[PDB]
Formats: structure tokens, sequence, C-alpha cells
């Protein structure tokens, strides 16, 4: 039961999530990636059709094929390349993949596969469509954006490693890195078409605004992924892992569960409150490519939400255990009482 979480924001579905879903199933079906029967099932759970077509429910459906191909792949790397296979030389692994797939979204005919490769195939592949429709500046986003990713991931394998809980102070402003936020949402402008002037993706008030927008909706991923994690932990024996927000305030509070997750909702209730307050303040002078920008911003919020409390990644983990974990939510019609900042000092910046 996540307690009551404030986003008065409206959601939409894209109209042609079936059609999404069939060809990203066709699409990731003709590499060599040797999908089980399990693993397409899985993917299927993820639905990332849902999720994609719930940030821009009104984009054409052969460009948006490109961000949710994106996604099929890399919810795919994820579960496959992170934090799995033998322990030695897990870190060493890591980093070489990753940087092989930088380097392939750069350059696409770097021909950098190894021995058992099936990643870069498909990569490349969206690096090809994306060069039709991108601008060079867009393309360098997506490079730099997986780059963050990379390197917070590689951060958190250190974490699971020594089964650590990190400092919320140090979580605060890592986890819209781990969960590719802006990996996620780079391709949004190449779906639309035109490219965010640098001026106003790099000013501060735009910064603010984006990694409010990602890490609002990564604590909502803790909070809606929350229920599979113990899921996890009770099957294997161990306690729930410390890369949450519920487990780290629970360690850090020394406080129940319950008051774990009332802490974590309020927290995202205040970073929403922030992002919807700061937008009001850039939307009068934001260039069409940047109010579109901040419009999916804004389907992302609720429509992340709904996608991660209804999809059946979260709710059926292995694929074959139909309702294991129910996640229930509420909403919150009234804002936050408090609109200072928290006592976070690597993210306070937000509200100045």
């Amino acid at each position: 039961e996540i307690p009551p979480r404030y986003c008065p924001l409206p959601t939409a579905r894209h109209p042609d999530e079936t059609v999404l879903a069939r060809r990203t199933a066709d699409w990731i079906d003709g590499f060599d990636l040797e999908l089980t029967p399990q693993q397409r099932a899985r993917m299927r759970g993820n639905d990332c059709p849902g999720f994609y077509g719930r940030i821009m429910p009104h984009s054409p459906t052969d460009r948006l094929q490109l961000a949710v191909d994106w996604c099929t792949v890399m919810f795919h790397f994820d579960d496959v390349h992170c934090d799995e296979g033998p322990a030695t030389g897990r870190a060493a692994r890591f980093a070489d993949l990753a940087t092989r797939i930088v380097r392939v979204l750069e350059a696409p005919d770097a021909r950098l596969e190894g021995p058992g490769d099936t990643m870069l195939a498909p990569v490349r592949d969206l690096a090809l469509r994306a060069r039709r429709w991108a601008t060079p500046a867009q393309m360098r986003r997506c490079a730099e954006a997986h780059r963050a990713w990379f390197l917070a991931v590689a951060w958190e394998l250190g974490h699971r490693a020594a089964r650590s809980t990190p400092a919320l102070n140090d979580y605060a402003h890592m986890r819209q890195h781990t969960a590719a936020g802006a990996a996620t949402l780079a391709w949004a402008e190449i779906v639309d078409g035109a490219e965010i002037p640098d001026r106003e993706l790099s000013s501060p008030e735009v910064r603010a605004l984006t990694e409010l927008a990602f890490t609002t909706a990564a604590f909502d991923d803790d909070l809606f992924s929350y229920g599979k994690e113990l899921w996890v932990a009770r099957a294997e024996g161990t306690a729930p892992s410390g890369l949450g927000l519920v487990e780290i305030l629970r360690r850090e509070n020394r406080c129940g569960r319950p008051e774990a997750l009332r802490a974590a909702v309020c927290l995202c209730n205040r970073l929403t409150h922030r992002f919807i307050a700061l937008r009001e303040r850039v939307l009068p002078d934001a260039s069409a490519p940047l109010r579109a920008y901040l419009d999916h911003l804004c389907h992302l919020l609720p429509g992340n939400l709904e996608w991660g409390l209804t999809a059946d990644r979260y709710r059926n983990p292995d694929g074959r255990t139909p309702g294991a974990v129910t996640t229930t939510a509420s909403r919150d019609t009234d804002p936050p009482a408090d609109t200072s900042p928290p006592a976070i000092p690597s993210i306070a910046w937000w509200w100045d």
C-alpha cells in the first residue's frame, strides 16, 4: 500500500500500443539474443509500448517505435547484463560492455563485437535509425545520457557487491542516473523532430526541471517496485536491497516499513510540487521544443506511475506467478504543506 501520491497531471495512452508491441517483438527477434519463451513473456510484462506511449501519446507510431525499441533492448540489458554473470570480473565486464554501447551510438560501424556479443547489433540498429531523424547535437545527447546512466550503474554495482545501503544525500542525486532517466527521455526530441536549444536545456531552471522529473519518476519506480524487491528478498532468504528509497529511509531513520513508505511518498510529493511550480515559471519564455520537452516530462510522471502500478513486471516478477505482488496507490489531491527544500544538499539547488 503506497501512501497517497500528489501528482495533479493528466495521463493518456497512445492509441497504437498493439502495433508498437508487435513491431518491437518482431524487431528484437530479428537479432541474435536467443530469447526463450520465458524471456519473451517478461518483455511483454515490461510493456514498453505502454510506458513510452504514455510519455508521447500523440506522437506518430512509426517514430515512437524508435523509443519503444530502445526500451525493449535496454530492459533486456538491465535484466541480463546488469549485476549478472560471474561475480569474478563483474565490474570490468560491465564497463567493457557499457563503453561499447556508447561507442556504437557515436559510431555505428565501430565493429566492437566480442565473443558471444548480442547487445551491439540492436544498439547499432537504433543508432542508424536515430541518425535518419536526429541532429548531431541530439545524437551527442543520447551518447552522453548513456554515459551518465552507465557510470551510475557502476556506482550501483559497487553497493550491490558490498550489499551496502547508500546514504540518502548520495542516493538522492544518483537515482535519476541509475534509472537512465535522461537516456530514456533523450529519444523524445528525436521523435518530435526538433532540436531543443542547448542554451535552454543547459539553463539552471531547465536542469532543475529535468532532474526533478527524472528523480520523481525513479523514486516512484522505487515505490511501485518495492513489492517485487520484498518478493525477491523473501524467495532468496535475504534482506531487501539497500538500493531503494524505502530501505534507505528505513535505515537512516531506524523506522518501520510503513513509516519509511510515508516518508518516501512525502518526498515524492514535494519534488512533484516543485516540478509543477518551476514549470509554471519556465513555460512563458519556453521555445516550442522546450515546451514539448516539458510536456513529455509532465506525461512521464503520472504515466510512469500508472504503468508501474499495472505492468506485470512488478506484479508477476518471474513471469509464472499471476498476482504474486499487488501494489495499491492513492492520489492525494492536496499539495504538500511544506514547499521548502528538503534537507538534502545534493539536490537542494532545485529550489533555488
